[PDB]
């Protein structure tokens, strides 16, 4: 049973925990299906908990993170209001998942207070950040990175910290977070470059800027390499999560090989 | 001087909430929106009435205000009809909520008590709201069952948190029982107000009333029951007697100001009567047929309409005169 097998089982475990929860609180089939389709969001908790040595604790933190991450995703669907889903269900399920995650995370934390500490610390940076992002669309790679640094980096960074706080000892908290923030930016770029065609996104979309000439391909390549480097270093800090090395390369290379050509 | 503490508390909560909304990038409109949530901002004052230390009281009160407002913004977001920016609503909703969790947890006796309370009946609350909007109520029974989740359970949770964060001398079950009863009274008032302020119809209690699906007397009975439940809760030792006039104030406002807008010609249940023996006969007349009425010692003498230009006559001991009759005495 290799790492991929662990990952695949973690992702399915997170998905089941999430859908069971959506269903029991009144979620409709379309809403349950919608959450089951948030693949990477369901997968990412597995990478964030790679430093956790007890398999049971790891599975429990992983699914708790998945509940809140899906929750935040639904809140995001609710503000964009473009999924066709019922706003009442979206709101209620969003709240319900979130509260269950708080409960599960706190029952796993060394200090229950650490969970709300982490969620509040940069709550202003994250929420004020999302507001500004949708307010003024980016016009160059500098502005794009600045924005993605909040809804992407700070957003996953928090779950990084939560994973270290709920993961017991042998957790280099700052590195887990560094990893999460650099990895989050790689995948946010990926999303941007996939959602241009799948969603028809334009304003502030990195793909659009690439096609309209406001952003050079080489600079995008450079940023990706800087992010890869940052992630690799984070996972090499002691105790170390060598299992994340190939994951960093996988997602980075996918953007370089599959996604960039689509826009140049 | 409790009315003054109440106003200062609401103003303090208003201050804390608005500054927090603005600090996160909330626009002036959104700030004005939250400052306008007067009862939401004041209610935390009612919930912390049992708190002996004033500094803790003020701290718990504002944290509750933070989350209650947050939930209100979440509600505005699901209806999406305030005209406010959805991104701001969402992000401010989250920020306030996270701030409340932090403040509440810093005051709780136990580290897990806050999330224990929010999770315990999270499903009842969340699925409850979903079902409320999925199947609009068609009679008082259904109306009450729905109202028990988004109103009672909703506020009851904040009652439990107030006790959990309010130090010693907090009769947990009672603070919460008060919250759940008071929330329902407020919820009915909301329905009977928003029928016209908002033009609400489906599942709306005022609409059900006007429609004939719900009887005024039943609404009156429910209000009295709720008044009674709230009064019992605040009488539990150590007690919060200060809440007594607050309970009557809201219940009475619904009974005197709002109910009549949806009933009309004395929808006070059954038409009051006057019983008496006249000319050997057994008679009962509807107060509505009664013409003149005057007092002679302890007897109440009166006239009424029998049918046509016909005028009835009668007198009864004031001890047997219905309230309605006695009022006509003063009104004449």
């Amino acid at each position: 049973v290799d790492d991929d097998d662990k990952m695949l089982a973690a992702e399915a475990a997170n998905r089941d925990h999430v859908t069971r929860c959506v269903a029991q609180t009144g979620g409709s089939p379309d809403l349950v299906a919608h959450t089951a389709a948030l693949r990477l969001y369901l997968r990412v908790p597995h990478f964030l908990t790679e430093w956790t040595t007890d398999p049971d604790r790891r599975a429990a933190v992983s699914r708790a993170l998945a509940l809140d991450i899906v929750s935040m995703k639904l809140l995001d669907d609710l503000m964009d209001d473009d999924t066709g889903l019922d706003r009442v269900e979206l709101a209620c399920v969003c709240l319900r998942l979130h509260l269950r995650a708080l409960h599960e995370l706190e029952s796993l934390a060394r200090d229950p207070k650490a969970v709300t500490d982490i969620l509040e610390q940069d709550a202003v940076h994250l929420c004020g950040g999302q507001i500004r992002t949708k307010r003024s669309r980016a016009t160059n790679l500098r502005e794009w990175r600045a924005h993605a640094s909040t809804y992407g980096s700070t957003f996953l960074g928090r779950y990084g910290a939560l994973a270290a706080a709920c993961g017991g000892e042998g957790q280099p908290a700052d590195s887990v977070r560094e990893f999460a923030e650099a990895f989050a930016m790689t995948i946010t770029m990926a999303d941007d470059l996939t959602d241009y065609d799948r969603n028809g996104e334009r304003d502030g979309n990195l793909a659009h800027l690439m096609r309209t000439g406001a952003v050079a391909g080489q600079d995008v390549v450079d940023l990706l390499e800087e992010l890869r480097g940052r992630a690799l270093a984070a996972v090499a800090a002691p105790p170390g999560a060598p299992g994340l090395v190939p994951v960093v390369h996988l997602y980075t290379d996918d953007v370089l090989v599959r996604l960039l050509p689509r826009h140049l």
